[PDB]
């Protein structure tokens, strides 16, 4: 197994996957690494199994159909993995915890949102469709763009949104277009 956490790239108290060489901090993995279960298979492994059981699940899909899917166990997993892929980027630190807004010439958003809030909401099964999760994720970046206006710090939102969108198209096998 790897000697660093796959998500945050730090050593520490790591749990090792049984079916691949990745390792995780307890609360870096999503869902949090399960208490027992030997062998244990990480989210990367569980996603790969879904694809292997249904190869046709990788044919192209329309985003509008994906968003209306109910959050059954396989869609719950896919959203958990998508969330984890964002945390994998170090720039996610900016969007992880609860923001506050006091900048001359800007007003804070009407509906603040952050990664750890989305994480709790998934854990508590608060989303009934994929659209719920994707709307809250996109809201994070939209709030940031609007608040920071012309400051160059706006670019951090563009950057992390691009990680989210690339991973969304991959995980949910969105039909490729120009
Ligand atoms: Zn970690
Ligand atoms: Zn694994
Ligand atoms: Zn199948």
């Amino acid at each position: 197994n790897s000697n660093i956490c796959e998500v945050c790239n730090k050593w520490g108290r790591l749990f090792c996957c049984d079916t691949c060489p990745r390792s995780f901090h307890e609360h870096c993995h999503i869902p949090s690494v399960e208490a027992n279960k030997n062998p244990w298979s990480c989210i990367f492994c569980r996603i790969k199994t879904i694809q292997e059981r249904c190869p046709e699940s990788q044919s192209g899909h329309q985003e509008s159909e994906v968003l209306m899917r109910q959050m059954l166990p396989e869609e719950q997993l896919k959203c958990e993995f998508l969330l984890l892929k964002v945390y994998c980027d170090s720039k996610s630190c900016f969007f992880a915890s609860e923001p506050y807004y006091n900048r001359e010439g800007s007003q804070g958003p009407q509906k603040p949102m952050w990664l750890n809030k989305v994480k709790t909401s998934l854990n508590e099964q608060m989303y009934t469709r994929v659209e719920g999760f994707v709307q809250d994720m996109r809201l994070i970046f939209h709030n940031h763009k609007e608040f920071y206006r012309e400051d160059k710090f706006t670019r951090l939102g563009i950057q992390v949104q691009d990680i989210f969108e690339k991973n969304f198209r991959n995980i949910f096998a969105i039909q490729e277009t120009s």
